[PDB]
């Protein structure tokens, strides 16, 4: 099908919390994204709840039209929050800033199975790295998220088109391997298209730089734009 | 008789610094304003720089059509910084919630004098309390700005119309000892017109709300609609 | 102060309910009419369900930025609900259509106490008649709501203009007993005007004339065009 | 050709009805509709006139700019009607729910003749079954429209890639057999793209999501929206 | 009450008629002006049927929301036709350039008492003329629309200010002999408000230049711009 | 490959002169299509002058931002205004529809090569007939105008797929001989498509159904929608 | 009575002089004030054809729609341009800052009487100066337009309160003259209000302000805003 | 791959600077580009500051999202200013109309490696001129940028597709030398593909046209027109 678009709304909240007062309201938000070019929407409950609440996930996910992806840490804690949420992706994220699957093997094994168990489809977000890769695919999850932070950071046109390379690179070779592919973080309304034109990539995930634009322009047209760039480069 | 508005950019940056890119960048935000029915921008500088930073206040100087109401903590630091700046009007507030100035008669008279004699039009930060606008009137300061935040925070219907006459008495107070008044903190599209309606009130100053509908709306529209609510009330 | 507009969201239910389907979602549309000059919004929790559900307004009561006017019958069930959900207003209504507290002054006083000791602010739906007038405000109750229904369906301008007087005088009337008064049904972009121009007038209840300019211009546009007849009205 | 779009504008009348006024209108969310991406507009007359009535068939076959799209079970009463009032087209539907043909041979050859000899285009909704197809091919009818409501109500992604298969061989079988085919139920802004995606396709009929979206962002832009994921997935 | 506004959408057919296709349909321009600010809908019957067709009339019969307004010459066809459309209002013209009443007295008390008994308000269109107006309130009718030509072609200051006041002197004399009193022909975005401050003016009618805008800007910012005006004149 | 789009404003003028007033005013009509998708302007100069008038070509031709082309019949006056006037482009018409080439070889030769020799580049108003085309190429106009009226007109599905393969056969026979082939008259928003598929098609040269939209959505988003639907077509 | 907007379109030409290409015309800019809030447009024919040319007056004299204020030096090439150009104004300027009408009393007195032969009303462009002021009203010009621009260039808001004050009394005073009062030059969005809200003024003359908005918001916004501020001054 | 668009804001600061105020303000108008279409900004700092100014610069820099894009003459004053200010890119220019590289070989090598050195992309502003384009490889600069003007101010179709050729060939051969290759200047709506539409494109620069268009139509949308109409020549 064609390339889809996750909209994280955790910046939505952080301004809220920035106050206490109830707006803005993540829920407003994500009903918005939904019908402006988002097929999904993303939320990371953080343990010190810093800007999404364990009250925004429950309301959105008896308001939210598409699917919920909870990013989460693999705690034992969030697990069981996973677990009777059942939220349709949960994107697991640490606690270059990819999770360590390599590294914890016999953990990411376990939180697979057990939110699979729960009839969850489980991403674990990497770094463009074929040992982390190859790792994600033995421990059992379905997807994979790429991190385009490095290549969104890149200081350089240089670095960037070497952060380009080791993305798409990294995208077929997990591919290759069985795994649904997605990307994001930092990218943005300048960079996301040569990411966008990465084949093997099902959904890219942005946050930050779709909230930046709507507090000038609004949700709505900041989600159109993105996903409208979005199809441009795969056409 | 004609009701200014001062829209306070403060959570734009604070909306940027949860991620450490440009975007969005104040200086956007308050040509927007300025152009949408602020007739000042507001900015608080605050010593952890937090949101609104050294760089941002530098360009905005620069930038500004209309002018700028630094909101300081009243430090020598801060003093320095807004004699260098010479920003039109300067809020002093801390860091009820409104400053002591009875109790640092002073202190605060100091720096009245120091800031005026850079040319800068003073404005206190304080509850609408008689003692407190009678210290600021004998202080030397041009305005004081009566924090709404009580009114605003109101639970009930009733406790909300006894924070209005409070400071209904308050303002029509102050304006007899020559003192020009402002308001400010707490303001929403929803409580803003009965604090507009008070005849003594030269300026509402107002961040948050207008942030919060931002997202959902735009800038612009957030901007407009708030000024237009406010001079409904006075018509 | 400001003649508000309480917006009636049922039907936004009645188009979700004719397929089983989530949308639309009562949930949003009390966002955006929140946002674009309603002051309170209102949901008709009817025995048999037929739009408004207890997940609305279970939703709502967490979701609403303003204040929640439950309509209900003057049931067991419906008491016992309101006094759970803990809404800021409640209009009692019949399961030419208005209440007869008159002939139910007993029913009519214990629902009032059982209400406002929940801390409900409770209003009677009453026909522009001062018998079911003075009722009202024996039994207790802090508002009544005239039934504009008649004026609405006047088939001359002279049943109208007759009417409409009627309800005039006994808005006089009512706020003459201390009564805060209300009034909806009915009413459209064509007849509002007359009805907001009467002074005793605190809030109108709209719902279908809105729901219907909707479909055709969306939501935002339709709340706002009434909102700003009603102050022209004022004016 | 390009892939078409046809509107059901059953559901405005659904909210004008839940109440007795004239609005909102058909006739005018037609207008609306034909200037915004539809290519024909759809209503569906049921023998209790629950939403379409006999005005609403009568006017709208005078104001229409495009054509007309008939829905109506099979019943002497009906093909009457369609009979007098010429519609372009003729959407056979049952008083999973597609027509049973194939058990009805007799009924539907006389049926199809019979508005063929009135110079209507039958179209006899169906499920997507070969055999139900190749009856709808013998009895004659020169258009079949695929019943996409089990794919619309897919449980999960495999149900619904399941249902997708059956509806693109179904519709290939269809073309092969020298038949027009479109579908229609149940289809959304997040399912759309997969069914007209299938080559075989040649209109599409859309209600109730596009009500649904109108209420919220105005009919105009929710028919837009829908004809552009529709060319974008032909594209 | 307050000024109202009759838009005439004889152009629209202007439009129509110099191809002899469908578009634009008047039944359409009548939502839209009708949900943009106009309080009736006027159309002139011509014996020709230049632009205005029986079609039409009858369609919008049934399609207007507010109340239709036929203008028509006093001729047997034209009285007949009225009285078979009951229209809520007839405006008669003839077949400076007003209806000459003075000089046709019995002819016009006949229309009027044939038009009143078919249930129909009747309005004389005549020259801001004293003997032409006592003449409309002796025949009988109840509405005088006042020519507002030649204000509108005034070819100088001076002749127009003239000209107004020949309108004004002659609105609060037929509004003494208690007529109701209309004006519009040549109202103009430039011109019309120094009418829409005349007291006694009950609805303005106006056609051409509301329809020359639309053109340009669309029909519904065309009739909100002018009622707009007509309001501000009044406040 | 790249379609061109050629806004005719007569009826814009025609509008105008329904009233003798200045207003709408085809200069402006040409400022707002030349910035929405018209890359020419096209005016009509009859000989009656009804509605486009020598003014409106005189300052048109001095205030359009791409090129003018005339359409006028042949005769002395004409040719001569033309060469007077130096328009981009020539389009002669009479005065099934298109010209008679063939049966006026001599005249059509002279008038050719006369605004030839003035520097304007001639098209030939014609029927989708070959022995026209034939005559045309002869005759040494560098340009032929297909006239689509009769594909416009087509009652049937039937008949039309006829007209349209007509003038795709007529304008891949004109290529072949060497013409440039335009095509216009009839096109509208629901048949344009199919003759912009074409790919011998030069440019589309389209009034009526333009304007018609225009009074209900403006001239600038229905001259933008006319260009739009044209190049996905070729897409 | 109202108070009326000229706008001044000569930084259109500025903007367009800058590259010797036709584009942005004044004539475009002209149509579009016009039809937002202008009830006059403005040029300034400079003996150096800087901006504005002769064909853009010319051109212009034919389409606008209201009325053309031809603001030029006194000498006789411009003199005779006026009378043989016929603008309904002519302000003169010299080519404080305001005319020294009092050092010329007669070549203005020369200017003031031919022009009105001319059929042209007068106003000279002066300096609140009761000197220029009584030499104005001597010398026969019916106008007088305040030079706002030390109003506009105020720095401290000491400084502005006494610009203001003066330019209300040269108000005052030149009307117990006879004269009639415009003012304008310098104005802008911010400052605009002070000086509309002053009685005496018939027509404010602003330029440079809203080009300046309008090539960030186009135009239309920036004319409509203009005139929306002025309007809420007045009431 | 992705054709870039740079944006020239000269033309705001020629407007600023027309009256010495500081609006339109050059930072307002990059955050609008580049949140519109522009993935570049460029500002020509001419030597005499006749626009462009240092503080503009010294902001801009500060400021922009994307990157800056200086234009300059090679003089040592520019050298030193851009090598301390840094800009992403410089494009040396002439203080046909191209920069006489060839004509000056050695002033140009120590630019091209001085700026270099700094990091600086240099591209030179040369004619579509094969003895220009060697001289600018032998040079050592990157970029060239091929000068359209004699293409935009074609005035015949011939001497316009002269013009085309001309720049494709010098495109293509300046592609053989390994340099890489922008164009613009006279870029307009209406002339922009035919040179996007060039595959060795790299970035088109064009400010004037959008300038131009954005006084009528506001920045925002003559920036994504411009990106628009780019993208669909490419594709
Ligand atoms: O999901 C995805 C997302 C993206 O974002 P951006 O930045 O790219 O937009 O993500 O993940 C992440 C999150 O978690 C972040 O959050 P914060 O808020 O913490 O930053
Ligand atoms: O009704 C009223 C109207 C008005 O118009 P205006 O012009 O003012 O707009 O009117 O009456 C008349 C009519 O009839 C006219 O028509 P036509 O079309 O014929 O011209
Ligand atoms: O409106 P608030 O509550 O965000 O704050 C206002 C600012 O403190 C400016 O004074
Ligand atoms: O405006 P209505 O007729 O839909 O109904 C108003 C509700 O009954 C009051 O909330
Ligand atoms: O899209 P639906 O589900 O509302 O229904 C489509 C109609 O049945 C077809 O016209
Ligand atoms: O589109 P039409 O039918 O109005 O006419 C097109 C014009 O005749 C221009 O060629
Ligand atoms: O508003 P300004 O400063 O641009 O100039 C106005 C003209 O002088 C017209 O009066
Ligand atoms: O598009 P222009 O003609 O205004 O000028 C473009 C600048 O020279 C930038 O390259």
């Amino acid at each position: 099908a064609e390339l889809l678009l996750g909209v994280n709304i955790d910046h939505i909240a952080t301004l809220r919390n920035a106050r206490g007062t109830a707006y803005p309201d993540p829920v407003q938000a994500a009903f918005i994204a939904e019908q402006a070019g988002a097929d999904g929407i993303t939320v990371h409950l953080r343990e010190d709840r810093r800007h999404i609440t364990d009250r925004d996930v429950r309301i959105l996910r008896q308001t939210l039209d598409t699917r919920m992806n909870l990013e989460m840490a693999v705690t034992e804690e969030m697990l069981a929050i996973a677990v009777e949420t059942k939220p349709h992706f949960c994107c697991l994220v640490p606690e270059e800033g990819g999770l360590d699957v390599a590294g914890q093997r016999d953990k990411m094994r376990d939180a697979c199975k057990r939110l699979a168990d729960a009839g969850i489809q489980v991403s674990l977000f990497i770094d463009a790295d074929e040992e982390q890769i190859k790792a994600a695919a033995e421990v059992g999850a379905p997807f994979i998220e790429i991190h385009t932070g490095c290549y969104a950071d890149a200081k350089t046109d240089a670095e960037q088109a070497q952060e380009l390379a080791r993305i798409a690179k990294a995208a077929t070779f997990a591919a290759s391997l069985g795994l649904k592919v997605n990307a994001g973080h930092g990218l943005t309304y300048h960079n996301v298209k040569a990411i966008a034109a990465i084949p093997e990539m099902h959904e890219l995930n942005i946050g930050h730089a779709i909230i930046g634009r709507a507090v000038m322009t609004g949700l709505k047209d900041a989600v159109a734009e993105m996903k409208r760039l979005m199809l441009e480069a795969r056409g």
